[PDB]
């Protein structure tokens, strides 16, 4: 899992931003590979560097795969599976009108496999979004990120007070305990299959992290889209019931989903 710096070789960069900058590379005898470089003091390295083994493990082919680690030298860098299409969020954004709703549901399928494989192997996520789902080859989407809140050193991305907090996909117990699980994820679900049926607008827009709190614990819930069917939206309140006991899980959202597609 422990990548020599020699094996990689950085091409062009693709990204960047707050904890480091992605470039499109190559990896020796392998292939084309995304490379995060993480910026000093963004990360914990050595609880990131303790878990690594067991997150490579993880495979599913709805997940962004984690090839290896490259640690003998600082910044330390990340190699990930290459995702030919780039972030969920700009890839709708940027093809705004050019989707059917049938590939608006089948992108919501393809996170929900990735996700039920998270849920039977009790990986939670803590930070799902249309932001870290990636797209491949065939408009397949992928799961990205799925645990790396935990090793993210700003407190004010990972209290659920902070001043960069993600309230917008968070559940109310997570925004009030940071009390992470399968179904708080399944709250963020709702929130992605929105960003995705609204062709990547953002939730909450212009409501601050208070705003957002006070709205969402008072029963306020974002609005249907245009291209979610009645079945589709009802599936999406169902995510955002206010009891973690009362949303369904992955297993239940994936046959359901696949109910309504298959018709
Ligand atoms: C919407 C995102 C975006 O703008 N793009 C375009 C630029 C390239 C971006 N991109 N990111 C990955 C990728 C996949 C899986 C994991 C990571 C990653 O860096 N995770 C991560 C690492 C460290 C930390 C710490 C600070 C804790 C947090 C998260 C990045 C891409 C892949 N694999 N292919 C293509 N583009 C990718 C998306």
């Amino acid at each position: 899992w422990v990548i020599d710096p020699s094996e990689l070789t950085f091409v062009q960069e693709i990204g960047s931003g707050q904890f480091g900058l992605v470039h499109l590379g190559y990896w020796l005898n392998k292939d084309k590979v995304a490379i995060k470089t993480i910026r000093e003091g963004a990360m914990s390295e050595e609880d990131f560097i303790e878990e690594a083994e067991v997150m490579m493990k993880l495979s599913h082919p709805k997940l962004v795969q984690l090839y290896g680690v490259c640690l003998e030298q600082a910044p330390i860098c990340l190699v990930f599976e290459f995702m030919e299409h780039g972030c969920l969020s700009d890839y709708l954004r940027t093809q705004r009108g050019l989707f059917a709703a049938e590939t608006l549901l089948g992108m919501c399928l393809d996170v929900c496999e990735g996700m039920a494989y998270l849920e039977e192997a009790c990986v939670i996520h803590r930070d799902l979004a249309a932001r870290n789902c990636l797209v491949g080859e065939n408009q397949v989407i992928k799961v990205s990120d799925f645990g790396m809140t935990r090793f993210v050193l700003d407190d004010q991305y990972t209290s659920s007070t902070g001043t960069k907090f993600p309230v917008k996909w968070a559940s109310p117990e997570v925004f009030s305990f940071s009390r992470y699980s399968s179904k708080s994820d399944v709250w963020s679900f709702g929130v992605l299959m929105w960003e995705v049926f609204s062709e990547g607008k953002i939730p909450y827009e212009n409501r601050s992290n208070s705003e957002v709190v006070e709205d969402i614990s008072t029963g306020f819930r974002l609005y249907k889209p245009r291209l979610a069917s009645t079945h589709v939206y009802q599936i999406m309140n169902h995510c955002w019931r206010e009891r973690p006991e009362d949303r369904p899980a992955f297993s239940r959202l994936l046959r359901q989903l696949a109910e309504i597609a298959e018709s």
